[PDB]
DNA sequence: ATGTGACTTATAGTCCGTGTGATTA
DNA sequence: TAATCACACGGACTATAAGTCACAT
């Protein structure tokens, strides 16, 4: 159980949904399997930084904004 | 290899030194091996979020702090 | 559109070391 | 004498992430 990891996964889901995207959409765009993405959102996967960097590209977001957004999800 | 990995491994090493801690010290406070902290600093090495989370605790800074500094060091 | 258990390969991360170039004596 | 210190790097592990799937929702 990690505080940071479940914030990171909540932030990912949020953005994806804000932007009206599906997992299949985020998957194609980060070049990750869409069942991998589902595992990440359900907080059952401790992704690495390389993986996280592809997700960000996949959300069509900068690293700076994603982290800003993450510090905003941390409250 | 990865952009974000070099920045993350840079900021870790910076803060570490700004608190005059050793790699041995950081390893001990983070519950990682000293040889792994060496690798993270030298070769960037693909940490997980959990292990980043532990290195933030061992550095003794808030998650917010770390990320604010991470942002800055990407902005050239 | 998405959750999940199962699986194999790849690599994250551990634990024993040695060597070099600085100290402090 | 040394004698620690701080780090790079090794070799050989072990633990877990990566990456994928059929079948269900």
């Amino acid at each position: 159980e990690s505080f940071l990891l479940s914030k990171v996964s909540f932030v990912i889901k949020k953005i994806r949904l804000e932007k009206g995207m599906t997992q299949e959409d985020l998957a194609y765009k980060s070049n990750l399997d869409r069942t991998y993405i589902s595992g990440i959102e359900r907080n059952s996967r401790n992704l690495t930084i390389k993986s996280l960097e592809l997700i960000m590209k996949g959300l069509e977001v900068s690293d700076v904004v994603f982290f800003e957004m993450l510090i905003k999800e941390i409250l």
